[PDB]
């Protein structure tokens, strides 16, 4: 069988998503309790964003510059402040579907779902993972200005990204919630260069066991590896080395397939040497790295 | 850039999944108003699914007998009924939460989203195509039983499937919110076959379209085609016949990017008959027809 690519349900962050308007920039923001959570940018024009001094910026600007947008409410900015890269809006409401909630920052090759708006009502939703260099790969609209990133355990939703810049070459750059950048990056106009994207080993590893567990099993083989001698091949292929702390983690998946981790990466090392053949896996041409283990447990 | 697969926002439809138990089988259900609507092999064991008689088993069954669950809230069910494959509990309490709704039957090439739920609690949201042969493609949560797709028109959502089987082969049946199975299939236990699965031709057009205002260019090409002579082509590798409707919905894309229409089709053509000799078009190896023109339009 198939084994899709899937979202956490958005509802709870929905309720969150506003239009923030300062003049003629127009952004989404996050309304949460009584405050509004948006890129600091929302302040500059075009012309300012070379070299900002958001400070001064932010001082030239009345709480009725703000122009906060809940649907077809408007609210009532009472303050404003910085924290980082990010412009805390303060409102006079408390927003009555404020989910529980949390802030967190993840760490590369772990993956999320990104409600993507424009102009503050939602639009799409999907699936993605922060590449190893700290960048999230996607279009102009995937990545919209104020857009957040989110995984949701029980009943919180722990929010952790959200989308401030498109790079020069089309790649998406952001911060976490307290408005701390992901990578090297600032909220400039400059030419930025990003790290190596490198795959993220683990998470191939991982959709190679859930491609077993849904009945592909053409790219198994006898050989055996072990852990050095794998990231030897790896490092050639531009994949991030393996570590013991990725093999504990694959642990549930070599349990329920009978396959143990060293004999898959002795697979994933054929592959990467051979290529398929014309083959797929899953339905696909190319070793997917978007699904975490964590991932492909909850789905299987 | 990229351009990524995303589906609707889900919140609408979440608060409407409820689950159904009738003994040990449970599944999803949906509640809308005062009526819980779910797949009516919910009265069937594991061994009542080669030959059902569906009424039969219906009469032997009480309201009592139906166990409803919103959350962690029991419903009282007070009626009961089967249109066609779906089976229909009446309740004693309108769902506080049903949003604007609309029951349509979509056509074989047209996508929707999926919010695949697990014994009730959303669990994931995707989205997919309904293939020409009437199945859709997922594992077995991406279809568990009940699960709805749907689309949004502005304020509206529009009902279009709920999932009821997995064939043998791996890939999901399901009938619209009338109980009408999509293609040629019954809710029993039978070796059931489907039709050949051809690739949705309007539908790679689309997605190429999409790959050159995001800036994949080199597949482009100085050659021409007629319809007819494309046709002959895409009939020899199990693509549909584009029809003359289908040219000009694509019309909105051919203004967007200065690409006559047959002449994106010459580019089609030639990627059919050589591949793309180890390149990738928006990330991908493969040409994707799970993108209609007017998901594309609404994305670029």
């Amino acid at each position: 069988s198939g084994f899709r690519k899937m979202a956490f349900p958005s509802g709870k962050v929905e309720g969150c998503m506003v239009q923030v308007t300062c003049g003629t920039t127009t952004l989404n923001g996050l309304w949460l309790d009584d405050v509004v959570y948006c890129p600091r940018h929302v302040i500059c024009t075009s012309e300012d964003m070379l070299n900002p001094n958001y400070e001064d910026l932010l001082i030239r600007k009345s709480n009725h510059n703000f122009l906060v947008q809940a649907g077809n409410v408007q609210l009532r900015v009472i303050g404003h402040s910085m924290q980082n890269c990010v412009l805390k809006l303060k409102v006079d409401t408390a927003n009555p579907k404020t989910p529980k909630y949390k802030f967190v920052r993840i760490q590369p090759g772990q993956t999320f779902s990104v409600l993507a708006c424009y102009n503050g009502s939602p639009s799409g939703v999907y699936q993605c993972a922060m590449r190893p260099n700290f960048t999230i790969k996607g279009s102009f609209l995937n990545g919209s200005c104020g857009s957040v990133g989110f995984n949701i355990d029980y009943d919180c939703v722990s929010f952790c990204y959200m989308h401030h810049m498109e790079l020069p070459t089309g790649v998406h750059a952001g911060t976490d919630l307290e408005g701390n950048f992901y990578g090297p990056f600032v909220d400039r106009q400059t030419a930025q260069a990003a790290g190596t994207d490198t795959t993220i080993t683990v998470n191939v590893l991982a959709w190679l066991y859930a491609a077993v567990i849904n009945g592909d099993r053409w790219f198994l083989n006898r050989f055996t590896t072990t852990l050095n001698d794998f990231n030897l091949v790896a490092m050639k292929y531009n994949y991030e080395p393996l570590t013991q702390d990725h093999v504990d983690i694959l642990g549930p998946l070599s349990a329920q397939t009978g396959i143990a981790v060293l004999d898959m990466c002795a697979s994933l090392k054929e592959l990467l040497q051979n290529g398929m053949n014309g083959r797929t896996i899953l339905g696909s041409a190319l070793l997917e790295d978007e699904f975490t283990p964590f991932d492909v447990v909850r789905q299987c």
